[PDB]
Parts: C-alpha cells; structure tokens; sequence
C-alpha cells in the first residue's frame, strides 16, 4: 500500500482543525524522526498505520499495517492505547484469556428486566500469526489466510455446520440477500478504505453462517477473523458460551497472535485485549433522554450507541449498550461488566417508566426518590443541605407526591445526587415552596441564617432611586475595576427551567424577549436568542463574556439544559451595561453592570430595568421567601451587588479581610476580588446594596493605611 511520506500525514493531520483524533495528539515531530524511515519486520510503515486519520478528520484512532506495529512504533502506540482504554500509569496489561467455567456459568435472563431487550450480540476478533494486515498483506497471501481461516471453520463442531461464502464469485443475488439479513459487510467504510482494508476487493473475504443462523463469521473485513454470536431476546448465557465453545476449537486449529501488554491483537488498538464486544439492542428511550444518559452509562461499565436508521420513523428510544471495558481484564471480567451494568441500566428504565407514569409531557422524566437518595449519600451530610434535611420522614410524607404541575422531591435532589459537592438543591416550579415544605423550610432557614417569622416577606424595598444611600465608592480612580448588580427572577404560571417542557421554554421565551425588545432609553438593546443566532454575534458575547453555555454538569443534571438551545437567550443595551440572560438557572437573570465603582448609578439601571420588565408580566414572590427562585440560595431579594476589587494591599492581610467580610457579611473570591454581599434574604434590597457599599468603602480607606 503506498502511501504520503509520514511526514506529510503529520501535517496533513495537523493543520485539519476538524481533526481531534488521538493519532493528532501523539503523533509529534519526535515521533516522526524516530520512526520515519522504520519498517516492521513485515514491511509496514507508520505511515500505513495513520493514513487513514489523514483523510478521516472524524476517526479517534489509527490503525495498524500488520501485528507487530505496536511493537515497532511503540512510542505512538502505548501512548494511543494508554490513553484510549483509560490506563492509570500507562501500565498496559492483560490478563490471560478466560472465558470461565462454561459448564456453570449462568447470567439472568436480560429480558426479565422489563422486557425491553430485542436481541443480544457477542462478537470477538483475532490475528492469525505470520500475516500482515490491509496494508502488509498481498493478494496471495490474503487467499492464504481466508483458506486457512475457512479450512479451520469447515472442520468446526455440529452446532456450528453451515456454510462457507467467499465474497468473490458471489451472486448480486445472494449479495443483497446476506446484506439484508445483516449478514454481509461491503466495501463502504472509508476510514476502513484509507487504512487498506479494501485492497484486492473482493478477493482473500468471505463469511460463514452456520445452519441456525446464530454463529457468523467475516474473513477479512478488518481484522483476519471476526466471531459473532447472536439471537432475538436477552439469553446472553447461550450467546456467550456458542461463542466461547467456537472459539476455543478455532484456536487448536489457528495461531493466534497475543502478548501479555495488549493481549490479543487487532487491527483498530479500541479492540486489543479480550476484544469482546457484548451487547443487547434494547428499547431505553426514558432513560435515553436524562441529561447523563451517556454518564450514568459510563458509571455501570457500559457504552452506549443508538441505532438510527434502523428502525420507522415513530420507533426511538432503542439502543446498543456494550461493556466500556476491552483491554486489562478477561473475556469473563468482560462479559459481566457488561451483563451487571446492562442489567443495572435495564432496572432504571422500569424504575422510570413506574415513576413517571402520567407525568406531563416534555416535562423531565426523573428516578425514584428512594434510587437518588442512596447516589446522595456521597454527599456530605454537615455541608450538603440537599442531604441534610431528606430525613426519613421526608421521604417517607412526599415520596410519590408531585406538585400540580408535576414536579417532585426527587427533581429537585437529583442535582446534588449526581454531584455529590453540589450542596443546594434545584426546584421545579414556585408551588414547591408551599408543596415540599416540611423539607425546603428547614432547609433556607438554615442556608440563609433566619427563622420561621409570624409576619409577611416585606415588599419590595428598592429604596429612592434619586436619593440613595451610596454613590460612587472609588471617585479617586482606581480600587474598583468594576461595579455589578444582579437579581434572579421567576415569571408566575411557568415552571422552571430545571423540569419544565420544550413548549413552555417557547412560549416563556416568547413572553420575556417580547418585553425586551420594547426596552427603551438607557435599557434599549437587542435580544439574542441562542437558537438563531447570527455567527458574528455569538463570537461578539463570548469576548464580551456575555455568553451562557451548557456546561455546568449540576445544572445539567438538573435539567437545566435539556431541549438545548430552545427558549435560551441573551439580552444586552448597546452599552453593554444592562444583561439579561433568559431561561439559564432562573426564568432570568437580571443584571446590571459597569467599569468603575459608582454603585449608585449600576444600582439605578438595574432596579429601573427591572421594573420596567416587570410590567408586562408577574414575578413568582412569596410571603414566606419573598422573590421565588429554582435554587433556595436566592429567594429573598434574589440580588447580589458586587465589585472587582484591587486589594493587592491587604489581600496580604488574608485573615482581617476574612473579618472585615464576617463583620460586614461580604463573601471574597480570588490582589483583585470579586467582594458581593452574602446575605438576600432577611433584609431589603436597598439594604443588600447598601451592605455591600460600605463593607467595600471600608475595605478601601483601611486600603491606603497600609
């Protein structure tokens, strides 16, 4: 196979920014000198081996021209493989083969878990020794190989009698027959084409079926022998052992190439080792749809892969989940990683249709409270608040309760359940509040330092907007870069947009944006919705630091971002000092901004902004919490003032600081500091402001008695 000098790969693969593959990674100049002129004791090259990530931008890994380039390149390739099949200290290693004591092994049944499993797979690969690959292979050598492969199967066991199809002399006929019954591979995968895998097509290939049709065989597709094992249902017991029993009578006939850092070896390094692929095609779509899906997965040992266009277009939800694992345990090790976690994910997709029965729809589907509160006992239970006050009891009175409009206990913990330093939890709507009491009650009595009180939240206190108690706190020129207010904000007869459905974030964006536009004076902007966004402006926000992204996994796991971008938006006046940002955490965010320190006048824009907002919808407020928020840290005022301090001074002084903050209840975070008041719910809004003003003015007149 002739190929580009390595060198010109190299740059080829560099200088693709659509290229993020691991051969880009590790390919380096140093790499490149040492190997360029090195051939395997085939006659493979380098080159050979990552010509295919040259031309397939998309592919993670390269291949190999014959078994005994992860030898010879060895540099690229542990490294590769190290990093691929996620080995702690680039200790790569595997055990001897073992597919365990046939005769006693037994796995349950996969479909008695809901029933959901249509058919069940295990596939397995091998290198017959003293053969090259694609690139290393020639035409005669390849038929060789395929006479030996199909010599050693024609002589299998009884179970495994059928019948042998060379690919070459093959009727168009029987061609598109063997494909429709998925039993046939073609020539169509160019990542396979670029490696040389479809050198002398169709010659040196063929497959085996035997009389059941639940043992199939590919000479030569990719690797020498690929083994596969079967059948509708989920009797992965029966797969596992049809495969294992072929196996073991193909290795008395065939030499097999294996070592004891990659165990056996392939073709493509994702499957060295056990190279055992073993999986269910099973119908999932409510757990498919929580927004770690592809984690939760990860966490139970199993890869996920969905099955596009292989079913109608109303038939979702099904997918192939495979063991994560190949490499650094056996074929057994395997085989039960895979059986445990399908059967783990399997149990949580019953739990989810049981729990979500009746739920409305587009509202985010969630697990049993009782499932999450055992993930939240990772959490802390003298810091976590989610935690703290899920007694028993609590779980006991509201397990089974949705609000009117269908939100749960077990919605609002999931975020600290996934993220166990999360310390907060996430509600679903305002009716909660009153709902859930007996738990979020204690819960923001503690967080915000106050107590059950006979008498009302105080109404809003914005306090005199042309007489207020603080003006500019750095006239003088320099201690504050800048100066920020912010409120978050609920609009009434809307959930939140932790659970709330795909529809509502349409007609809620549709609300808000509508009152945005018709901002005027010192508030007139443009609204930027996420969903159709003109390139120029999404580059603008990031520079700006005005963009939102979907990121943050707490909020993920929430709910945050599902439906992703639908209903989310960016608001800014042309100043760039008046933001709000819609549909993130809260319905909005509120915020009010500039260079400098003049408190007074960021305090102004942002109560008038408000203000004029709040005319053409309600905010959720309460006589409990005053403003209501998706996060119980921010009922109250909802507000925090802020400035970025240069204190280089006494930053020095890292412990009157801590007390000027106690004293004066700021919070500090890292000589310049972001200070903000603490304190949003027991005390006005003015008050807030007022709070962070003096605290700061105090910070900067100690700031010169140094």
């Amino acid at each position: 196979m002739q190929v580009e000098s390595l060198q010109n790969l190299q740059v080829k693969i560099r200088n693709d920014e659509r290229n993020h593959s691991l051969t880009k990674k590790y390919l380096t100049d140093d790499i490149v000198k040492k190997y360029q002129a090195t051939k395997t004791s085939l006659g493979g090259t380098l080159a050979q081996c990552v010509n295919t990530n040259a031309y397939n931008p998309g592919a993670l890994l390269p291949r190999s021209c014959d078994l005994n380039a992860y030898e010879t390149f060895r540099d690229f390739f542990d490294a590769v493989i190290a990093d691929y099949h996620k080995v702690p200290d680039g200790k790569i290693q595997h055990p001897k083969s073992n597919f365990g004591d046939l005769k006693s092994l037994s796995f349950t049944d996969l479909n008695t878990y809901g029933n959901l499993v249509v058919s069940t797979r295990v596939r397995l690969g091998r290198t017959v020794e003293g053969f090259g690959f694609g690139p290393t292979l020639t035409k005669e050598t390849r038929i060789e190989l395929e006479n030996k492969i199909s010599t050693a199967l024609h002589n299998l066991s009884g179970e495994y009698e059928g019948t042998y199809y060379p690919l070459t002399g093959m009727s168009e006929e029987d061609r598109i027959k063997l494909v429709n019954d998925h039993f046939l591979f073609r020539n169509d995968d160019n990542v396979l084409r670029d490696a040389g895998g479809y050198i002398d097509w169709p010659t040196g290939r063929g497959i085996f079926i035997n009389k059941q049709k639940n043992f199939l065989v590919w000479i030569n597709e990719e690797d020498h022998i690929r083994v596969i094992s079967m059948q509708k249902g989920g009797g992965l017991t029966a797969v596992y052992k049809r495969l294992a029993d072929a196996i073991q009578e193909l290795s008395k006939s065939l030499k097999f190439a294996f070592n004891d850092r990659l165990g056996f070896i392939t073709f493509c390094p994702s499957n060295l080792g056990t190279t055992l692929r073993a999986s269910v095609h099973a119908k999932i779509p409510m757990l498919a749809s929580l927004p770690n899906f592809k984690e939760i997965c990860e966490k139970h040992g199993i890869q996920p892969r969905g099955t596009h266009g292989e079913h109608t277009e109303s038939v979702g939800g099904i997918y192939d989940l495979s063991n994560k694992r190949r490499l650094g345990l056996t074929e057994l090790d395997a085989v039960t990683e895979m059986h445990s976690g399908v059967r783990a994910l399997l149990e949580l997709e019953v739990m989810l249709q049981e729990y979500n029965k009746g739920a409305p729809e587009g509202v985010m589907p969630v697990e049993p409270l009782t499932y999450l509160a055992k993930l939240l006992e990772g959490a802390s239970i003298e810091k976590c608040y989610t935690r703290k006050y899920l007694t028993p009891e609590i779980i006991k009175k509201y397990d089974g309760k949705r609000t009117t409009h269908g939100a749960t206990l077990a919605h609002m913990i999931r975020n600290g359940a996934y993220n166990n330093r999360s310390i907060c939890p996430r509600t679903g709507e305002a009716e909660c509040y009153s709902t859930f009491i007996d738990y979020l009650d204690p819960l923001i009595c503690d967080y915000h330092g106050v107590k059950d009180s006979a008498f009302k939240h105080p109404a809003p206190t914005f306090g005199d907007l042309s007489k207020l108690p603080f003006g500019d706190l750095d006239p003088t020129g320099k201690f504050i870069v800048s100066t920020r207010v912010r409120v978050g904000r609920s609009v009434e007869g809307f959930l939140f947009p932790t659970i709330m459905s795909k529809t509502d974030r349409i007609k809620l964006e549709q609300v808000i944006s509508g009152a945005l536009k018709g901002l005027t004076g010192e508030h007139a902007g443009t609204y930027y919705p996420l969903t159709d966004m003109k390139e120029e402006d999404r580059k603008q926000l990031v520079e700006d630091h005005f963009l939102f992204k979907n990121d943050d996994p707490v909020l993920r796991d929430a709910g945050g971002y599902r439906d992703w971008p639908v209903g989310r938006g960016i608001f800014h006046n042309n100043s760039k000092t008046f933001l709000v940002w819609v549909c993130e955490e809260d319905h909005m965010r509120i915020i009010s901004m500039q260079q400098g320190g003049n408190l007074a006048a960021v305090y102004k824009r942002l109560i008038e902004g408000i203000n004029a907002i709040g005319k053409s919808m309600k905010f959720a407020h309460s006589d409990k919490y005053g403003y209501i928020t998706c996060c119980p840290s921010n009922l109250g005022t909802s507000m925090r003032a802020s400035v970025l301090l240069k204190i280089p001074k006494l930053s020095s002084q890292p412990k009157k600081l801590d007390e000027i903050c106690a004293k004066y209840m700021l919070q500090a975070r890292g000589g310049t500091y972001d200070i903000s008041n603490k304190r949003r719910l027991g005390l006005t809004e003015l008050q807030a402001a007022h709070e962070m003003a003096e605290g700061v003015a105090k910070m900067i007149e100690i700031e010169k008695g140094l």
